[PDB]
């Protein structure tokens, strides 16, 4: 294979890791319902359902999620048509895709399966996520915002704790990423949009701050830090942002949270702000086993 991964900074286990999917990408061509074998049910969001899927002509397993929409054939093949610049995003922060196809009133959008799953998922059992793994998620995350937005101008539009993804190498990486601008157009009571996103306002990336924001507060206290429907928007438009628990936390985590949480999207941090943060500058320096971590505290072998 002749890789163009120069592009990325890649450290040389992020760049054996890389190339082992993208090698395995290459026994995976025209994708079909009939070579699909379900193994099991690894969740379901309001969008659709994900399965663990065997893949037979290649032998690989994968994650299959299926969307239902039974719309003009003419605006679904454009979905997919979008769909195809997936095949593009090859980044350590971005879960990795084989293929993305229709049939019988489905789309199908087929993925890296991440073992360790979401980290809402690690939430449940974990109870409350340590700081310190948090900030693992927090370069993960920022670093997979810049990527989006940096080489693909795509901006995320859903990130939230089932958004990230993990696995048992200790890899942290985004999906449902708002790459298909039709599949926007043609498609709960736990919201993590931006208070200006819930009153109108055209999406800016700083809206995907605000969403990376209140998932660190949940994974933190290990709740949604915020029900009636409407009660719940109502706070989040006009009550004070939700703050982290003083004494608990370092002020350089309540300090990071705070700027993503910030109310005005103006004086709300921007990602070159973050990525230079004292959270992400000490997290960054930090040694934190997270593999041993997640492998330990979710059971996985
Ligand atoms: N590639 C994957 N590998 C392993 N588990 C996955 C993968 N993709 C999704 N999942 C799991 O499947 C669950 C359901 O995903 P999904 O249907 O996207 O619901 P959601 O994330 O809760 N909502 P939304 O992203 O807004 O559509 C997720 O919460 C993950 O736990
Ligand atoms: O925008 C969206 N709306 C609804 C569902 C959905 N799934 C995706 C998606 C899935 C895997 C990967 I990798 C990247 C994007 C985007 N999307
Ligand atoms: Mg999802």
């Amino acid at each position: 294979l002749y890789f163009q991964l120069e592009e990325l900074e890649l450290d040389e286990q992020q760049r054996k890791r890389l190339e082992a999917f993208l090698t395995q990408k290459q026994k995976v061509g025209e994708l079909k319902d009939d070579d699909f074998e379900k193994i099991s049910e690894l969740g379901a969001g309001n969008g659709g359902v994900v399965f663990k899927v065997s893949h037979k002509p290649s032998g690989l397993v994968m994650a299959r999620k299926l969307i239902h929409l039974e719309i003009k054939p003419a605006i679904r093949n454009q979905i997919i048509r979008e769909l195809q610049v997936l095949h593009e995003c090859n980044s350590p922060y971005i879960v990795g895709f084989y293929g993305a196809f229709y049939s019988d009133g489905e789309i199908s959008i087929c993925m890296e399966h991440m073992d360790g799953g979401s980290l809402d998922q690690v939430l449940k059992k974990a109870g409350r996520i340590p700081e310190q793994i948090l900030g693992k998620v927090s370069i993960a995350v920022i670093k997979g915002l810049t990527y989006l937005r940096e080489k693909h101008k795509i901006m995320h539009r859903d990130v939230k704790p089932s958004n990230i993804l993990v696995n048992s190498r200790g890899e942290i990486k985004l999906c449902d990423f708002g790459v298909s601008g039709q599949l926007i157009d043609s498609m709960g009571t736990r919201s993590y949009m931006s208070p200006e996103r819930l009153q109108g306002t055209h999406y800016s990336v700083q809206s995907d701050i605000w969403s990376m924001g209140l998932s660190l507060v949940e994974m933190a206290v290990g709740r949604y830090p915020i029900m009636a429907i409407f009660e719940l928007l109502d706070y989040i438009v006009n009550e004070p942002p939700p703050k982290l628990p003083s004494g608990v936390f370092s002020l350089e985590f309540q300090d990071f949270v705070n700027k993503c949480l910030i109310k005005n999207p103006a004086e709300r941090a921007d990602l070159k702000q973050l990525m230079v943060h004292a959270f992400i500058k000490r997290s960054d320096a930090e040694e934190v086993d997270f593999a041993g971590w997640l492998c330990s505290t979710i059971g996985l072998n």
